[PDB]
């Protein structure tokens, strides 16, 4: 319960932990503290470890499902800050594949018709002509290949944009959206809806576009077209995403240990930020619920202030705080408009757990649904299968990342392992954005809290950070699963969770029962070179960082890079990828690929081949 | 004529020169003798969300009339003689009754529909038991062979049958009914205010293909996808009874607030005066209103007005801005201020927009298309246009024709010919198309508006005699796509460029320094999921002692001027002891305002029909 600190960090998200960690390590500022709003660290990183009772055997005592309510995946290219963080933190031996497809057998459900990725391919993509009244010119082409055709049109309209990096990372995309024009106007002045239309595409075609992709905010929200293509063309050809074995929460979990649980104060809401004139310290007025559930209002002084906060928290602090008025109005207006520049993008994940996976060939008569998104123009948006932690399955996925062409024997081993996973506990995730949020988030307040009566027959221990879905959600989830997997058989989940990442301004819903917005993306007209400059140090010795106003939004790496900019401006710390390269003479990506290649080889030799 | 010089102290400080704040002052003056009030309005115009366009075209086919006028509306439009008794009384007590004219809603089936890539008529969609919707949507068997719109009727009946304890069945389903409906009827154990329509239909088993069909054919998709509760959603939808006979004003809806200014006195209304924060001084006992004024030469004066009573005829977002910026939201029970803040969040902000394309003549008539002409009423599409309304130049003979058609009956031979001729005539005068849409389509137009050059027909002065200044034209991009959609909706390749356009986006910003007056409130408000509006209305009628709130935003009858009226009637009852206007009217006349206005309108339409259509025995002429 400190009273003064050299450096006050607000938010135990990734932005605030990474800050604490870089200051303690590389600048030896051992007079800091993180004040966190809720009763938990990690922010929009919430992973779930649920353990089931083995009902079919006895050799495994319990089995364990790893489910993600927030972040799930990362990549070895384009995220050199995150790979550096992983490596310096020694989390690299826990990285496993996050496969994204089932060789064509993932489901698609559109305009009342359920079918597969291989199916939609048939007959020169003919089915899309049947579900949508497309122009002749939009017939006979993979829908998702239209996104590449538009991208290539933009490039051919912008000869001055000669940037063609092997990896199209944040820098590239910032340059793309601020320097590239359509019809004389930079892409940050356009939406995809207006762009595609202007280009001559039919509205049937556009609707087909923002349905197949699962997320529609790229077309129907206020985000601009240039940042839209950062999120689309983040999926090149053979993308091999990765995750952590025990869930993404291992990252902030490990950052907690290295920072010290005694330097982090949960359930402490910083309420206003004043600046003391004579003393020269920032004064941060807080509100802290003790271990006995009773409120204290108090104050903490600071020489330097680090807000690892998303847009809506910042605005709440702007409105409430006393320093806004202690400021030039034109400047204060600038700040506000600066805060209005990245759109809030609500997301939700709903997780349904089963005693075993019913979407396999054995129980549907259709080609097994394995991994990756099952896309539908229902309110589900995307649906992702998640399976129980199994070291042998992880190793088979590692063999298949370089699938190449296995021998007949490996193909048999692979079929066996893929089959085994359907007999262990598993779970499905509904994951959607923008237009579908309202469907699920009010349906969540309809009905009772869902409780499988035989839930103790199945699960040994459920954690506390699990807020179940309503009976209404489980009914409609089940009705949409029947449609998507084209099956009569969808049993009741043994266990459910709901998470609506949509910011609120309403008092007295339980503080840890509601959560900030999912992600943020640069709005129309925002110039983010300018806004990031302003937000790194909007006030002397007050800094801001996080995913919200980053150049890699929607991803931890954005929070990382954005915090690197506040540490550079404030404490002269070189970017983390860059400090790593100069001490090792190998980029964090080349190192992580080397180390993972070794680990994967060790697992492939122990469970699959040689 | 309005000018500027500001008072230091007043008994009653009215914030806002919208319908609500103008109405406040008028009732206070007439019915309370409160001649110590002032109206401080944010912008350079009275009326609020009520913005009529008067546009003089050159008459090029004659010299007989020098100019021809197209009354277009960027804001308020239309009203009903039933269910709107405060507005009917207001009309009468202000002597506006002789201006009312019909507001037609159909072309006898010739209106267009454009869905899932196909263009067709209202008559087409009815053929073969509504077959076409089964071809455009992958509907379940039990949602086939029915008018899409009747599914809304059937669900309405089903909610009642499921609520036998709700026995209210009035001849006019008014604000009181719908409030009781949304707060007393339940579905699966939960009040309708706990439901969205999206969730509700999906629970009742409708396919998503059906629900999509529904929210596109209704023209407005906010009743399903926004956060307004299923209860108030039905108030909007079943506000259209059997024979829909809407009324509007001859010269446009600006008639109303303009007349109110003349009666309250322009010297009491200070334009370009934004109230910024409200404190409460305890020793003097008066509210303190920090304002900012732009004088006639674009120069700012900062000052204070005191008041014993304060009246906020402001929508949600304006109230929120005052709340955040104000001092009397501190020094209260934090539980109190939090209750007020949450209370302010209970009405969803619903954006709306209108984009008006004007033509020297109506190219969508029989003679320039070779097909059955489109006449009046919305043309519906799942394109981003939403609804498309044709509007015609003011013509008193045309209004007499419509006053006759209203009472459809059975015209003689000679009358049927005159009506046909009058309807052909409206296509040979200047006319306008109006794109009108909400929620999900807002982002299409509002961002497209920021694309391209400002639209300007170079030969516009050949056609237009006087354009106002509160006309902000549409981007060239907006004109291009607007044309693209018209080509589809109207099933032709012949959509000429307009001579003039205007765009009006009723969507709030929280940004400082938006173009100019571009700061426009949200379009309407509808009660959100979970909102008990009975309680909210009580709270907001006097959230602070001697500080009152009113307007459409948190009203009985959202979306409508009548809502602003009934809400203000509640603040005036609460603070100055004034019975509702429709009730005070009734007690002074012993006839309801709706009965009284119906009578008057009957006589006036009699006079006009005798002047232009039929002298009762033989047809008239001109
Ligand atoms: C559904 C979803 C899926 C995602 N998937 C991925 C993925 O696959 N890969 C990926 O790389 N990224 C993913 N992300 C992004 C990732 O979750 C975030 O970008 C990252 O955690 C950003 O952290 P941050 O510190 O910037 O913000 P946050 O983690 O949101 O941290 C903000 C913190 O500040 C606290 N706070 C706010 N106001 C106050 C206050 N006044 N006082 C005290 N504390 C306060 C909050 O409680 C919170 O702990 C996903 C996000 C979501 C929502
Ligand atoms: C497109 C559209 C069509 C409509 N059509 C119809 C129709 O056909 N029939 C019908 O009955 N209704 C219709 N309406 C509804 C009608 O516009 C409103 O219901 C009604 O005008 C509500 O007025 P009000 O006084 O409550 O608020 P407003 O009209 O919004 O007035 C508020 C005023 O307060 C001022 N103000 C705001 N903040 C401040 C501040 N801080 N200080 C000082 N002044 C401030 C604003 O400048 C504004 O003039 C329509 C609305 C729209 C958007
Ligand atoms: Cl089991
Ligand atoms: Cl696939
Ligand atoms: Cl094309
Ligand atoms: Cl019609
Ligand atoms: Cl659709
Ligand atoms: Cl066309
Ligand atoms: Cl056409
Ligand atoms: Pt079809």
């Amino acid at each position: 319960l400190p009273s003064q600190v050299k450096v006050a960090i607000v938010g135990a998200g990734m932005s605030g932990l990474y800050s604490a960690w870089r200051l303690q390590q590389e600048a030896n500022c051992q007079d800091l503290a993180i004040f966190e709003r809720s009763d938990r660290t990690g922010g929009r990183l919430d992973s779930d470890l649920i353990e089931f009772k083995n009902l079919r055997s006895d050799e495994p005592k319990t089995i364990t499902v790893k489910e993600e309510q927030g972040g799930m995946r990362f990549l070895f290219d384009g995220m050199d800050d995150l790979m550096a963080l992983f490596l310096k933190l020694n989390l690299q031996d826990d990285i496993v594949p996050f496969p994204m497809n089932s060789g064509g057998n993932n489901r698609l459900f559109f305009r009342g018709e359920s079918f597969s990725v291989s199916d939609a391919q048939q007959d020169d993509y003919a089915i899309w002509s049947h579900l949508y009244n497309l122009d002749q010119s939009e017939q006979g082409v993979n829908p998702k290949d239209i996104v590449n055709v538009v991208f290539n049109r933009i490039l051919e309209a912008n000869p001055q944009f000669q940037q063609r990096p092997k990896v199209r990372g944040p820098q590239f995309w910032q340059d793309f959206r601020l320097e590239c024009q359509w019809k004389g106007q930079g892409l940050n002045q356009w939406t995809l809806w207006d762009l595609y239309t202007d280009m001559g595409y039919s509205q049937e075609c556009i609707t087909m576009l923002y349905r197949v992709l699962g997320f529609n905010g790229t077309f129907l929200s206020q985000m601009n077209a240039g940042v839209a293509y950062q999120l689309l063309e983040d999926f090149p050809a053979g993308v091999k995403f990765k995750t952590f074995k025990d869930g993404f929460s291992t990252l902030p979990n490990k950052l907690v240990e290295e920072v010290g649980t005694n330097n982090i104060h949960l359930q402490t809401t910083i309420e206003e930020i004043d600046f003391n004139e004579e003393s020269g310290l920032y004064e941060l007025s807080y509100a802290h619920i003790d271990a006995h559930g009773k409120i204290h209002k108090g104050l903490v002084k600071a020489e330097k202030v680090i807000l690892g906060l998303p847009r809506l928290a910042l605005e709440k602090l702007f409105v409430r705080s006393n320093v806004i008025n202690r400021l030039d109005q034109d400047r204060s207006e600038l700040l506000w408009n600066t805060l209005q520049s990245a759109s809030n993008q609500p997301l939700l994940k709903i997780n349904l757990y089963y005693d075993s996976a019913w979407w396999g060939r054995g129980t549907t008569g259709r080609p097994a649904v394995e991994f990756g998104p099952n896309f539908a123009d229902l309110p589900t948006g995307s649906v992702y299968p998640f399976y129980a932690v199994n070291e042998e399955l992880a190793a088979a996925l590692m063999y298949e990342e370089r699938t190449t062409h296995p021998s007949d024997a490996v193909e048999a081993k692979l079929e066996r392992i893929g089959n085994d996973k359907y007999e262990r506990p598993a779970a499905l995730t509904i994951y959607c954005d923008y237009l579908n949020i309202n469907f699920w988030s009010n349906l969540q307040n309809i009905g009772e809290t869902y409780h499988n009566p035989k839930q103790d027959h199945y699960v040994e221990n459920v954690p506390d950070d699990i807020y179940p879905a309503s009976t209404a959600v489980v009914e409609q989830a089940t009705r949409f699963f029947k449609d998507i997997f084209n099956t009569h058989y969808v049993p009741a989940p043994v266990l459910t969770s709901a998470r609506i990442w949509e910011g609120s301004v309403k008092f007295d819903i339980p503080a840890n029962r509601q959560f900030g917005y999912g992600v943020h993306q640069w709005a129309v007209g925002a110039n983010d070179k300018e806004v990031m400059a302003t937000l790194s140090e909007p006030l002397p010795n007050l800094f801001t960082c996080g995913e919200a106003f980053s150049d890699y939004q929607g991803w931890v790496e954005g929070a990382l890079r954005s915090t690197d900019l506040a540490l550079e401006k404030g404490f002269g710390l070189k970017p983390l990828s860059q400090a790593y390269f100069e001490s090792t003479h190998i980029s964090s990506s080349d190192a992580i690929k080397a180390v993972y290649e070794e680990n994967s080889s060790k697992l492939i030799n122990q469970y699959i081949e040689t």
